[PDB]
C-alpha cells in the first residue's frame, strides 16, 4: 500500500560516476550543485516571505507558526551569515512571543518553541536582558503541566529539546543538568510504571502512550521516546540503559514489517506511512543511536532497511515537508550517511534534493500551512540549507 502513497523514485541508485556531480570524494559538496541548492534557497524564500502574509496571526508554533519560521532564519543565519537573516528571525521572534497560550511545554507545539528560539536570537544579537528573560520564563514552564505526555510533540522529550536547544546554542550550561535529570527521571518511572500496569514487563520494560495509543514512531511514539534515553545529553545510567531502554527498543525492532517499514502504533496492520511522524523515516534515529550505544550489528541492519524502504517509497504525494514529505524523509539517508560515512546514502539524500529542486512541479497535495516548518515550505528550505554542508545536518526539532 506504500506504493499509493508516494511516486516512482525516477533516479539512479548510487553509483561513484553518477555522484561526481554532486559532490568529491570527501563528500563536500561541488562548487556547482552547492549554487544550485542556494538558487533554489533564495527562490523559495520570496515565495514563503509572500506566502507568509497569509499565515494565521495567532498560531506562534515551532511546527506550524512563527517560532519555526524563526528556525529557519536562524540557521540560514548561520549557513549563509547574511545579518538580514537573523533579522528577519527577530521579526518572526516577536510575533511568536505575543502568542504565548500556556496550554504546553514543548518546542514544537507549545511555549518552549518561542521562549527557546528567542533566548538564543537573543543572545546571537548580544541582547543579554532579553535572552535571560526567556530562559527564566523557559525553566518555570515545567510547572504549567505536570501529567503531560512523553512524546515529542505534546510531552516531557519535546520540552528536553526546547532546554537541550538553549544550552547546545548557547555552548554553556544556561538550563542546569539537574533540570534534565528530573524529567527523564518521570520519564523513565512513568515508563515502568504503563509497562507494569499492562504487563509488558517481560517484552518491554518500558511502555508510553498518547491519545490511548501505543505509538511506535518519532513524532507521537516510542523511537521518539527511546531515542531520547539513549542520548549522552540525558544522562541515563549504564544500568537503566541496559535493562529499560535496550530491551525496549528490541521490542520496537520486533515490531518491523517485512518490508522494513514500522506500524503507527503497536497493533496497527496497515503498512502505509512512509513519514518522519510514522514509520521508518522517524524509527531510523532510534535505530542509529541504539547502533552507537550498543554497537549491535542487527540495528545498522535495521537502519540500512529504513534507507531502501524510504529509497522506494520516500517520496510522498503528500508534498517536501520535513513531518510527512520528501525533505524530511531525505534526512534519514543523512542521519546514516553520517553514522557510516558511505556515499551512498549522501547521494541519495542529493537526489531527494534534486526532486525539491523541482517543488510543485509533480502534483503534490498543498500542505494545510503550505510555508510552515514541519508542513510546508520552510522546512523543504532548511533541508536544502542543510544539505550544504552534510556532516553538520540534522533533522531541526528532533534530532541531537
Ligand atoms: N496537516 C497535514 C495533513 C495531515 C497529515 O498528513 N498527518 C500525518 C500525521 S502528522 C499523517 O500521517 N496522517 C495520516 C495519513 O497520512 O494517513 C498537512 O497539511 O501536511
Ligand atoms: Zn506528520
Amino acid at each position: 500500500h506504500m506504493a499509493q502513497r508516494a511516486f516512482p523514485n525516477p533516479y539512479a541508485d548510487y553509483n561513484k560516476s553518477l555522484a561526481e556531480g554532486y559532490f568529491d570524494a570527501a563528500g563536500r559538496l561541488t562548487p556547482e550543485f552547492s549554487q544550485r541548492l542556494t538558487n533554489k534557497i533564495r527562490e523559495l524564500l520570496q515565495q514563503m516571505e509572500r506566502g507568509l502574509k497569509s499565515a494565521d496571526p495567532r498560531d506562534g508554533t515551532g511546527y506550524t507558526g512563527w517560532a519555526g519560521i524563526a528556525v529557519l532564519y536562524l540557521h540560514l543565519y548561520d549557513v549563509f551569515g547574511d545579518p538580514a537573516y537573523l533579522q528577519l528571525a527577530h521579526g518572526y521572534v516577536k510575533q511568536s512571543l505575543n502568542c504565548l497560550t500556556k496550554r504546553s511545554i514543548t518546542f514544537l507545539c507549545g511555549d518552549a518553541g518561542p521562549l527557546a528560539v528567542a533566548a538564543v536570537l537573543y543572545h546571537k544579537m548580544n541582547n543579554e536582558k532579553q535572552a535571560e528573560d526567556c530562559i527564566t520564563r523557559l525553566i518555570h514552564l515545567n510547572k504549567i503541566d505536570p501529567h503531560a505526555p512523553n512524546e515529542m510533540l505534546y510531552g516531557r522529550i519535546g520540552y528536553i529539546y526546547a532546554l537541550l536547544f538553549v544550552n547546545k546554542n548557547f555552548g554553556v550550561e544556561k538550563i542546569p543538568q539537574s533540570h534534565i535529570q528530573q524529567i527523564c527521571e518521570t520519564i523513565l518511572t512513568s515508563g515502568e510504571n504503563l509497562a507494569r500496569k499492562r504487563n509488558f514487563t517481560a517484552k518491554s520494560p518500558l511502555m508510553y502512550e498518547w491519545y490511548q495509543e501505543y505509538y511506535v514512531g518519532a513524532a507521537h511514539g516510542l523511537a521518539g521516546i527511546y531515542y531520547y534515553l539513549m542520548q549522552p545529553s540525558l544522562q541515563v545510567s549504564q544500568g537503566k540503559l541496559h535493562s529499560l531502554v535496550k530491551p525496549s527498543v528490541d521490542y520496537v525492532c520486533q515490531l518491523k514489517f517485512p518490508s522494513g517499514n514500522y506500524p503507527p502504533a503497536i497493533g496497527d496492520n496497515r503498512d502505509l506511512l512512509v513519514h518522519w511522524c510514522h514509520g521508518a523515516p522517524g524509527v531510523i534515529y532510534m535505530l542509529i543511536q541504539a547502533y552507537k550505544v550498543f554497537r549491535e550489528e542487527k540495528y545498522l541492519c535495521d537502519a540500512y532497511q529504513c534507507a531502501d524502504v524510504i529509497w522506494q517509497y520516500g517520496l510522498l504525494k503528500k508534498g517536501y515537508g520535513l513531518c510527512h514529505g520528501s525533505a524530511g524523509n531525505a534526512y534519514a539517508f543523512l542521519t546514516l550517511y553520517n553514522l557510516t560515512q558511505d556515499m551512498k546514502y549522501l547521494y541519495r539524500a542529493c537526489k531527494f534534493a534534486e526532486w525539491c529542486l523541482e517543488y510543485g512541479e509533480h502534483g503534490c497535495r498543498t500542505p494545510d500551512t503550505p510555508f510552515s516548518l514541519f508542513e510546508g515550505m520552510a522546512g523543504t528550505i532548511y533541508f536544502l540549507a542543510d544539505l550544504l554542508v552534510p556532516t553538520k545536518a540534522r533533522f531541526p526539532a528532533f534530532e541531537l
